[PDB]
Order: structure tokens, then sequence, then C-alpha cells
């Protein structure tokens, strides 16, 4: 019952009781919370609330003290002072955006720019609060009970009446019911359970819902700019491969943390293992939020670092297979690669947080609380793909939103900037450089006069809210007939339902754009599926078309987007 104001530190026995992470809140701060917002329930070792037998008057602006006691107007003794008043609610040891923070439902984006925009303290406030928001949603969904079971990868489910059905895509991962938990693409649905076991009929489903940690440290550490590199020791036989990074492996250590935006395929991971190179007696720590991230920066570890010195943690609830070449959670490796909700409690001389756009000001924090590093690297692009905000409905997150680290890298730019596409033909190279870029990124292939372009609104059908363009897989497989090369694209689009038609139609392996994100492949065949903001959001326009090495094929549905691709238009 005893701690420090989230606002202004300064000691308080009062905690809010109407905010659900029950923050403390000092006298004059707690009376600005309480008079300004419906939130009136104020704790402490004792609630206040009217000590008279019976009575239910909770609201800390309609009490008093009596004394040692509280109680309401119809119960306060002759002697008894106000709790509010004089801008204080009493208390021991004796701002309008923290009651937006405390009181908003987290469906608008003004909730999330408010959520970084805020003093580091009010960060912290608001990613935990909006964490338990969205874990409490969680209970706010129906059950699906195991009707009847097909085959190994598919069965039929019978859902829940009044609480509303769950979007059955890779983005929500189920609980089983103790089976593990299991995932879902759509009545002949298509079961993928983290764990094989011979589905019941009988058996159920419920989402994960986990507890929200409170947050101690901050997003961003307070910057520290060094005179000279700080416990780290260069190399001077520097692979002239990494040469190219050398000024900016001293500049990261000549700072406490740093930023690098790497636009798609400018040689991130390769940055980050060459830090490695670089500093070759420094312990690091390589993380980021998904698997998928961690094992793309262990393929390049296995390539340029010692496979002894490595160790990839694996939490032991598996969720998805990963990288199974290093030594499996050996916490004490120079080289730990591992996810950020897996981190163990551990130091570094270097900690590599890469695909920052995928992280929340949550992920920042838990970083910062479970590595204390000599320096921390930020390595992502702030116009490629966040993480998804279940609870936004309203409004669209600008990147300087993601979080803090994209906060600074679209406000003050970042410290390091990857300037040169090695991945891309020039069409798409010159695409998203004037598109997302200011002009800034530059092409190293020439164009491959393999990038084209169809503009064809199709028919618009949807699974649900998730759409289907089956005209526009019309259009590919007419292509496809004519561009024999082509058989070897993966198909890309905004929607999975869209792609579990273009499977069956095309037989191309199938990606959402946000699943292809730090992936690439020869061809890519994008269908637009349709113009909602989803479909023609800028930074997941800008990943969907810099996937492919080769070729691109993009069937549109936005006038403006299509205009925009310095692609070959073609025609039927
Ligand atoms: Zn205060
Ligand atoms: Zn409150
Ligand atoms: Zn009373």
């Amino acid at each position: 019952a005893v701690g420090a104001c989230v606002l202004c530190n300064s000691q308080t026995s009062l905690r809010c009781g109407a905010c659900i992470r029950r923050p403390f809140l000092c006298c004059k701060c707690c009376y600005d919370h309480v008079i300004s917002t419906s939130h009136k329930l104020v704790l402490s070792v004792n609630p206040y609330v009217c000590n008279a037998p019976g009575c239910d008057v909770t609201d800390v602006t309609q009490l008093y003290l009596g004394g040692m006691s509280y109680y309401c107007k119809s119960h306060k003794p002759p002697i008894s002072f106000p709790l509010c008043a004089n801008g204080q609610v009493f208390g021991l040891y004796k701002v309008t955006d923290f009651n937006a923070i405390a009181t908003c439902d987290w469906t608008n984006a003004g909730d999330y720019i408010l959520a970084n925009t805020c003093t580091e303290r009010l960060k912290l406030f608001a990613a935990e609060t909006l964490k338990a928001t969205e874990e409490t949603f969680k209970l706010s969904y129906g059950i699906a009970t195991v009707r009847e079971v097909l085959s190994d990868r598919e069965l039929h489910l019978s859902w829940e009446v009044g609480k509303p059905r769950p979007p059955l895509n890779r983005n929500y991962v189920f609980t089983g019911y103790q089976i593990g938990e299991y995932t879902f693409e759509k009545d002949a649905v298509v079961y993928r359970g983290t764990t094989t076991y011979k589905l019941n009929v009988g058996d159920y489903f419920v989402l994960t819902s986990h507890t929200v940690m409170p947050l101690s440290a901050p997003t961003l550490v307070p910057q520290e700019h060094y005179v000279r590199i700080t416990g780290l020791y260069p190399t001077l036989n520097i692979s002239d491969e990494f040469s190219s990074n050398v000024a900016n492996y001293q500049k990261v250590g000549m700072q406490k943390y740093s930023t690098l935006q790497g636009p798609p395929g400018t040689g991130k991971s390769h940055f980050a293992i060459g830090l490695a190179l670089y500093y070759p007696s420094a312990r690091i720590v390589y993380t980021a939020c998904s698997h998928a991230a961690v094992d793309a920066l262990c393929e390049k570890a296995l390539k340029y670092l010692p496979i002894d010195k490595c160790s990839r943690i694996i939490p032991a609830r598996a969720r998805v297979e990963c990288f199974d070449k290093f030594k499996v959670n050996s916490t004490l490796e120079q080289y730990v690669f591992c996810t950020v909700n897996a981190l163990p409690e551990t130091t570094a001389d270097i900690v590599v947080f890469d695909e920052i756009s995928m992280a929340t000001n949550y992920d920042l924090s838990v970083v910062n609380a479970r590595l204390r590093a000599k320096h921390y690297v930020y390595i992502g692009d702030p116009a490629q793909l966040p993480a998804p905000r279940t609870l936004l409905t309203k409004g669209t997150l600008e990147p300087e939103y993601f979080n803090s680290v994209c906060r600074l890298m679209k406000t003050i730019g970042p410290d390091m900037f990857l300037g040169t596409c090695r991945r891309c033909p020039a069409e798409i190279v010159d695409t998203v450089s004037a598109l997302v870029y200011d002009n800034k990124l530059k092409a190293h292939k020439d164009k491959s006069a393999q990038c084209f372009k169809m503009f064809y609104k199709g028919v618009i059908t949807h699974d649900v809210s998730s759409a289907i363009n089956r005209p526009q897989i019309g259009v590919v497989r007419e292509f496809l007939t004519r561009n024999p090369a082509w058989r070897k694209a993966v198909f890309i689009s905004p929607y999975n339902s869209q792609n579990a038609v273009a499977s069956k139609i095309l037989g191309l392996p199938t990606q959402t754009v946000d699943s292809s994100q730090g992936s690439e492949y020869d061809y890519v065949i994008f269908t637009q599926t349709t113009e909602t903001a989803h479909s023609c959001n800028v930074n997941r326009f800008n990943v969907a078309i810099t996937r492919a090495k080769v070729g691109i094929l993009c069937i549109m549905s936005d006038r403006d987007l299509y205009d925009k691709l310095q692609f070959t238009s073609l025609e039927i």
C-alpha cells in the first residue's frame, strides 16, 4: 500500500481503485484525476469508503475524515474534514494525459498517439493499461467445441451462441482443452495444433489469456553520448564484407543506444552479425518479438559467427518450430538469440533488438527490464508493418506512434540509415523510395523488366470480413498460362481468405503481406483484393512489393497506388 506516484514520484498511500492497473497517485495528482474523471474510488491500506454501517458511499469527493475514520456527508461527525479539498486528497507524505490513458477504451488511434507522446512513466502506465485491456477483452468471445474430426488437418466446430466469434487467422492462437495451443484457417475449417493430437469430439478451445505483469524499466534508457568507444574492443583486421558499416559500428560504441533504419534488403541482418565481428570479445544478445525474426538472425549468425558461441533460447512452452542448429537454452553463450517474451534475466555488452516496427512499448520496457547492457541497438524500419493492435478499430496508427524507437526515427531521424537496397529490381526500389523513404533509398540492381501492374477491380466477396477477389485470382491464372517462369511465384495478398482461394485455384505458396515481412522470394504475385484502408496502407504496400528479388505482378484495386507503381502495365 506504499509506493511512488506514477506522474510526479511524490510517495503516497493512495492508488486509484477505478484504474484497472491501480496506479499510485499522490495527494495533488490523485485529486486532479478523481475530480476530472468518472474514477472516484481511492485505495489506501483501507479503501476510501463510508465507515458507517451499511453505507455504500465510495466516491472520494462525497467523503470526509471523521478523526481517523472515513464517512459520507450523511454520516460524518461535526469535526470532519473533506477528503477532497484545496487540490489534494487526504494522504500520507502530503495530468490531462494521465486521465485520457486511464479512461480510454483503446479503440481509437488518438489513444495510441497519446500513449507515445506522453512522459516516460506515462508510456509504461499506457503500455500495461493497454495490454491488460487487450487481455480482459479475450474473455469477451465465444467457445468452439469439436463436433466432428474429418482428418489430421481439417475438422468441424460448434460455436457458443451470444458471444461473438473470433477471426480464423494466424494472429489468433487458441488454447485447447491441456492439449497445447491450436491455430485455424477457414463449413470446413483447417485445424493446426501446435501439438499433434488426435482431436477429441467434445473437446473445446479458449483464447490464451496471459497475466499482464507490471513494467518497471523505461521503453528507452536515458541517452548517453561518449567521446570514445566504451566497454567494447574493436578489431583492426575487419572483413571487407563488413567494412561499409565500420563508421556505424563505432557510433554504436559511442552511444548508450542507437537506431538503425534499414529499408527492405539494405543489410539489417548483415549489420547485426557484423557488429559481433567488429567487437569480437563482446557478449551480444539478439532479440526480436517474433520467432521468425529471431530465426533470420540465427541464419545470418550461422554463416559468420562460431556455432559454439551461439545459443537459441526456446521457451519450454513451444508455439512454433524454431532454429535447431545452435545449442538450445544455454543462457551463458557469447551469442544469445531469443524472443522478447522468453528473455532470461541477464547482462550483455550489446543488445541488438531487430524488427523494431513490430515492437510495442510493452516489449521495449520488458527488454530494458530483462537485459542490462552497455549498448542497445534498435534495428528495423518505421516504413514496415507494426504489431497488430487488436482493440484499435477507429483511425490509422501512423509510424511515429508504433513505439518510442519508431517515434525517434520519424521525428529526429535514425542514427544510422542503410541507403542501398540490394534485393529488389530497380522498379520496386524506385517506387518504395518515392512512396515511403523520401527518395533516399537507392537501387543496387538494375530494372529487371519483370515488374508488372494491372488495374483490375474485379469482384469483392467476403468470408465474414476477410475479403476475396476471385476475378483478380482469375486474371493471375491467365497470366500464369502465358508466363510459366512465374510458376515458382509466392502469392501475396492483404487477406488470409484471398490466399486460401488462391492456394486452391493457383496452387502457388501463399503468404499475407504481414506474414511475408522479413522474407524474400524471386517472384511475387500480389492481388490487392480490395481498396480498403488495410489494403491501401502504404507500409503494408511497401512490404508487399519489396519481397521480390526478380519479378512482381501487382493486380491493383486502388488507382492511387497503381499510378505510383513504376512497373510495366499489362492488359486483359
Ligand atoms: Zn503526483
Ligand atoms: Zn483512475
Ligand atoms: Zn455514509
